[PDB]
C-alpha cells in the first residue's frame, strides 16, 4: 500500500516517484541549499556559452527562482514554462532564457544533489558514531565521489571500532614504524608539494635484519599490507583523481573477432585505431565513445598523459633519500616497490572511476537527442487538407498488403471525423487488370461516394505499395473527386511505425475481436492522421520502448530511456491539453491524461473515477476543488491544461489565477473609463468584460493595439508581478481559445517514402554508391534492370558503353546477369533511380 500515499498526497506524482529514495527531502540545511543553487547554475551555464565579460548575477537569480518553484512549491516544468516565463528569463530582450530542456535538467540535478547530501549526512553521522577523533576526517568535513573514499578509509583503519558499532546497534607492524614516515604524512606532504615530513632512515639495522628479529613468505606480506594502507589515503587518491579526469587519453584495442567485423566497410573505419585523445574530442562527438561500448559487447583503455613519468615524478616530491649510505638505499628500494604496487592499484581504481563517469556523461547527451527525436514525432498537429478551410478530415485508409494484385486483395477502412471506425472493405478487383481496368475503378469510386472521405492514407511493406499509390491518383482524377475548393482529394503516405505495433497487439484483439490484421493496420493509419500524439500515448511501455527512435538509444540505461520518453510526452501533452469530459467518456482519449502536469499513471485513474461518481459532466474548472477532487497544488499544476469546450475563460490556455487579470485587459482593450471599471470590480462582476469583448465585432483590432510592453511594465510597477509572457499568451487566447500549436503534420515525403517501401537506409543506397544490378528488360537502347532490394533501375542508353562501341546493347550484356554500377539520380518518390554502368564510374 504505497498507492494510497500517492493518491492522497497533494504532490505531483512525478515528484513523488523521484524523491522516493530521498530521506528528509524537505529539511535541508541553509548551506546545502546555498551550494545547490550555485552547483546547478554551473551545470547549465556551460551550454549557454556566455562571454568572459558576461555578468552572471541575473542568470543565477533565475536558476534560484526555478529551484524555488520546483522544490518548495511543487510546480512541474509545464506550469513554470507556461505561467512563469518572466521569472526564468532575462528582463532585457534577448538576454537569456531557461528553455524547457533546462528546466527538466534542473529537476534531475536537484534530485541528484539531495542524494549526495543524504550520503554526506549519512557518512558524517556514521563518523560521529565512532567516537573517534581522526584528524584526517575532521579536517575533511571542515575544509570541503570523495565521500566514498573517506568512508572506505574508516572501514579500513577503524574496522574493529566499527565492527563494534554494529554489535552495539543490532608485532610485525613495528617494521612499518621503522620506515621513518607514516602513511598519513605522505598525504599531507602532497597538499604542500614541498615535503614537510622528510623520511628518517633506520639508525643502524638494515631492512632485511629488522625482519629476522621474529623467510620471503613474511617479507611479501608486510609489503602487501603497507601497499594496501598506502593506497587508501584520501589525500593521495584525491591528488590522482581529477588530474586524471582532464589529462587522460583513450586507447582502443581490437579483439579476435573485432578485426574481422571492420573490413573498412563498417562504420568504425574512423575509430578502429584511435589512440591518444582528450575530453574535448568526446565533448565534440559523444556517440563515438558509446559505439566503442557496443562494439565491445574491441575494448577501451584509459591512459594518462604520462603515467610512467608521473609515478617516477612522485618520488621526487616524496620518499627521497638524499643520503648516500647503503642503508638508505636498501630502505628506499622497499619503499619504492611498496609504493609502486600501491600506486598501480590506485590508478586501476581511478581509471575505472573516470571511465564510468565518462560513460554516464555520453549517455546524458544521447538521452537528450533521443528526447527531441521522439518529441518531433509527438509534435504533429492533426493532418488538415487544403489548409484554407481548417476542418478535421474523414479518412479512408487503404493498404496494398503484400501487393499481390491477384491474391492479396486491397483492404480499406473508413473512419469518421470523431475517429470512429465505421466499416471496412475488401476490394478484390485487380487495379491493373488488363480486361477490364475500369472494374477496380468503379468500386473504388463507389466506396468514395458512400463515405465521402476528405483524405486518403496508405502504406505497405514493399515497393508494390507505390504502384498502388500512382493508381489511386489516377482514379481520383479520372473520376473527378474533388474537395470544396475543387482540388483532387489528397493521398498521403502515413508513418506506420505504430500501426505495425497495434495490429499484432492485445489492445487490438480487445478493441476488434473479429477484424483481421490488415484492418487493424488501416484503422491505425487513420487514427495516426487524427492525432500522432495519441498514437504514441496509447502504446504499452514495452511497445513504446521498442520503436526505432535513435540508433544509439539502446546504449542508454532503461532509466535514462524511460526518462527521455516521459519528459517529451509531458511537454507535448500539456501543450495540446485534454478535454475532461472527452477523456472521462473515451478510454483511448483518456490515455493522454496520465502525462498532464501533476498527474501520473496512478492519479489519472483515481481522477477519472472521481469524475465517474459525479454521474454528470464537469462545468467550470473551479468545481475541481469544491467537489473535493484535487488539492491545492495538484490543482495549480493542472488547471490550465484541463479545459472545457465551450465562466468562458475555462476554454482557454489562460490559468485561473490570471482570470482576474484577463478581465482587466478586456476592459482596457475596449477603453472603458476607470470609474466604470472600478465600479463593476467592487461588485465582483468583472467577467462581464469578456462577454462585451466577445460580442464586439471589432474585438481583434482592439486587442492587437494594447502595447504589452508598456502594459506589463505598468502592471509590475504596481503589483510586484512579472506577467509579460503571461499577458502575451492571454491576448492570444482571448483572440481564440486553444488554437492548435503543434507543428504541421508531416506526411512521408520522398526519401522517407523510399526508405519506407524499400527499407534501404540512406547510408546504404545513396547518390554515387556502387550497387550490383541485375538486368531485366532491355530497350531500343536503354537497359532496364533491378537491384537485390526490389528497386527498378534504368541504365541510360548512353551510360552502358553501348554507343561507345555502337551496335545494340542487347548483344553486349546478358538478360539476368548481375553487373556492378554506380547510381546517379534517385527518384525517391517513384522508387526508381537512373544508374550508370560505365567503367569510368565503376572504377
Amino acid at each position: 500500500e504505497g498507492d494510497m500515499k500517492i493518491r492522497k498526497t497533494d504532490i505531483p506524482e512525478r515528484y513523488q516517484e523521484l524523491r522516493a529514495g530521498i530521506t528528509d527531502y524537505g529539511n535541508m540545511s541553509s548551506e546545502d541549499q546555498e551550494l545547490e543553487r550555485n552547483w546547478i547554475a554551473e551545470k547549465i551555464s556551460v551550454d549557454k556559452n556566455f562571454d568572459a565579460n558576461y555578468d552572471l548575477t541575473e542568470f543565477k537569480e533565475a536558476i534560484g527562482n526555478a529551484i524555488k518553484f520546483i522544490t518548495k512549491e511543487n510546480l512541474e516544468v509545464p506550469f513554470i514554462y507556461a505561467y512563469r516565463r518572466n521569472y526564468i528569463s532575462s528582463r532585457e530582450k534577448d538576454g537569456f532564457l531557461l528553455t524547457e530542456d533546462d528546466l527538466w535538467d534542473i529537476v534531475s540535478l536537484d534530485i541528484e544533489f539531495h542524494s549526495l547530501v543524504n550520503k554526506k549526512d549519512y557518512v558524517q553521522r556514521f563518523y560521529a558514531e565512532l567516537h573517534i577523533d581522526d584528524p584526517i576526517v575532521t579536517e575533511y568535513f571542515k575544509n570541503q565521489n570523495s565521500l566514498q573514499d573517506i568512508y572506505d578509509y574508516l572501514e579500513f583503519k577503524y574496522a574493529n571500532e566499527i565492527n563494534e558499532m554494529f554489535i552495539n546497534h543490532t608485532p610485525l607492524y613495528q617494521a612499518v614504524s621503522d620506515i621513518g614516515i607514516s602513511a598519513e604524512d605522505v598525504g599531507e606532504n602532497i597538499s604542500s608539494q614541498h615535503q614537510i615530513h622528510p623520511p628518517v632512515d633506520h639508525p643502524s639495522s638494515k631492512p632485511v635484519e629488522v625482519i629476522e628479529s621474529i623467510t620471503k613468505l613474511a617479507i611479501d606480506t608486510v609489503q602487501k599490507y603497507y601497499s594496501l594502507e598506502l593506497s587508501k589515503n584520501t589525500k593521495i587518491r584525491e591528488k590522482v583523481r581529477s588530474d586524471f579526469s582532464k589529462y587522460y587519453l583513450a586507447d582502443v584495442v581490437l579483439t579476435a573477432k573485432g578485426k574481422k567485423e571492420i573490413q573498412k566497410g563498417s562504420l568504425y573505419e574512423d575509430i578502429k585505431y584511435a589512440i591518444n585523445r582528450t575530453p574535448m574530442h568526446f565533448r565534440r562527438d559523444p556517440d563515438v565513445f558509446l559505439k566503442m561500448v557496443e562494439a565491445e559487447s574491441l575494448s577501451v583503455k584509459l591512459h594518462m598523459s604520462s603515467q610512467a613519468q608521473y609515478i617516477e615524478h612522485l618520488f621526487q616530491i616524496a620518499l627521497e633519500t638524499t643520503n648516500t649510505s647503503d642503508i638508505a638505499i636498501e630502505w628506499n628500494n622497499f619503499r619504492k616497490l611498496a609504493f609502486n604496487q600501491a600506486m598501480d592499484k590506485i590508478f586501476q581504481d581511478i581509471s575505472q572511476e573516470v571511465k564510468d563517469n565518462l560513460t554516464k556523461n555520453c549517455q546524458k547527451l544521447v538521452a537528450k537527442t533521443v528526447r527531441h527525436k521522439f518529441m518531433t514525432k509527438l509534435d504533429q498537429a492533426p493532418f488538415i487538407p487544403n489548409v484554407r478551410d481548417p476542418k478535421i478530415p474523414k479518412i479512408l485508409s487503404l493498404t496494398c498488403g503484400q501487393g499481390r494484385f491477384g491474391a492479396d486483395a486491397i483492404i480499406a477502412v473508413y473512419v469518421n471525423r470523431k475517429g470512429d471506425f465505421i466499416r471496412d472493405y475488401k476490394i478484390v478487383d485487380n487495379p491493373f487488370d488488363k480486361t477490364n481496368p475500369e472494374k477496380f475503378e468503379d468500386t473504388l469510386d463507389n466506396i468514395i461516394q458512400s463515405c465521402q472521405p476528405n483524405a486518403i492514407g496508405i502504406n505497405g511493406p514493399n515497393p508494390k505499395t507505390q504502384k498502388f499509390y500512382k493508381r489511386l491518383q489516377e482514379v481520383l482524377h479520372k473520376k473527378q473527386i474533388v474537395d470544396s475548393r475543387g482540388h483532387t482529394i489528397p493521398i498521403i503516405y502515413v508513418e506506420d511505425e505504430v500501426a505495425i505495433r497495434y495490429q499484432n497487439s492485445e489492445r487490438a484483439a480487445q478493441e476488434f475481436p473479429n477484424k483481421p490484421p490488415l484492418v487493424k493496420y488501416c484503422i491505425a493509419l487513420a487514427r495516426y492522421m487524427h492525432s500522432p500524439l495519441l498514437e504514441y500515448a496509447n502504446l504499452t511501455s514495452e511497445e513504446v520502448r521498442s520503436l526505432s527512435i535513435h540508433p544509439h538509444q539502446n546504449l542508454l540505461s532503461s532509466e535514462q530511456l524511460s526518462w527521455a520518453l516521459e519528459t517529451a510526452f509531458v511537454d507535448i501533452v500539456n501543450l495540446v491539453s485534454v478535454e475532461v469530459n472527452k477523456a472521462t467518456d473515451n478510454n483511448y482519449y483518456a490515455s493522454a491524461l496520465k502525462y498532464i502536469s501533476g498527474f501520473g499513471k496512478r492519479k489519472a485513474i483515481d481522477f477519472l473515477q472521481s469524475l465517474q461518481r459525479l454521474n454528470e459532466p464537469l462545468l467550470a474548472r473551479q468545481q475541481l476543488i469544491t467537489h473535493n477532487i484535487l488539492h491545492k497544488t495538484i490543482f495549480m499544476n493542472s488547471a490550465g491544461f484541463l479545459y472545457i469546450s465551450w465562466d468562458q475563460l475555462d476554454s482557454t490556455r489562460i490559468h485561473p489565477e490570471d482570470y482576474h487579470l484577463a478581465t482587466k485587459v478586456a476592459a482596457d482593450a475596449l477603453e472603458y473609463d476607470p470609474d466604470t471599471i472600478a465600479e463593476k470590480e467592487e461588485q465582483g462582476t468583472m467577467s462581464e468584460f469578456i462577454e462585451l469583448l466577445r460580442e464586439d465585432p471589432d474585438r481583434r483590432a482592439k486587442l492587437e493595439s494594447l502595447n504589452l510592453e508598456s502594459y506589463a511594465e505598468e502592471l509590475e510597477k504596481n503589483t510586484g508581478l512579472r506577467k509579460l509572457n503571461n499577458l502575451n499568451t492571454i491576448v492570444l487566447e482571448l483572440l481564440d481559445g486553444f488554437e492548435e500549436l503543434r507543428n504541421d503534420f508531416h506526411p512521408l515525403q520522398g526519401d522517407e517514402i523510399f526508405q519506407s517501401l524499400t527499407g534501404e537506409s540512406e547510408k546504404t543506397f545513396f547518390k554515387g554508391s556502387i550497387i550490383p544490378v541485375r538486368v531485366e528488360r532491355f530497350w531500343h537502347n536503354d537497359i532496364i534492370c533491378t537491384t537485390n532490394s526490389e528497386v527498378e533501375c534504368v541504365v541510360n542508353a548512353q551510360r552502358h558503353a553501348g554507343a561507345q562501341l555502337r551496335r545494340p546493347a542487347n548483344e553486349i550484356y546478358e538478360i539476368g546477369k548481375t553487373y556492378p554500377a554506380k547510381v546517379i539520380y534517385i527518384d525517391y518518390a517513384n522508387i526508381t533511380a537512373e544508374v550508370s554502368l560505365l567503367d569510368h564510374d565503376v572504377k
